[PDB]
């Protein structure tokens, strides 16, 4: 049904801008999984937590 989306703001995920202007608090360091300061460079990707 509603199949349409505008530029999704990376970092927070909001159709309206990108990651250069978005820095909300809810932000998530990594993005392939979404967690916090941690990033793909050091993302555990599902661990013992
Ligand atoms: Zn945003
Ligand atoms: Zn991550």
């Amino acid at each position: 049904a509603q199949q349409r989306k505008v530029i999704r703001c990376w970092n927070c995920g909001k159709e309206g801008h990108s990651a250069r202007q978005c820095r909300a608090p809810r932000r998530q360091g990594c993005w392939k999984c979404g967690k916090t300061g941690h990033v793909m460079a050091k993302c555990p990707e599902r661990q013992a937590g």
